[PDB]
């Protein structure tokens, strides 16, 4: 699109990206909630 917004994860050394904020927001909520399973 016009406006394709790189989503750039904001994790050390990760900092994937993303076409949408939807594959971001699952990638940095298992990268902050580092407790999941445990």
């Amino acid at each position: 699109m016009s406006d394709d917004k790189p989503f750039l994860c904001t994790a050390p050394g990760c900092g994937q990206r993303f076409t949408n904020e939807d594959h971001l927001a699952v990638h940095k909520h298992k990268h902050e909630m580092t407790l999941k399973f445990g």
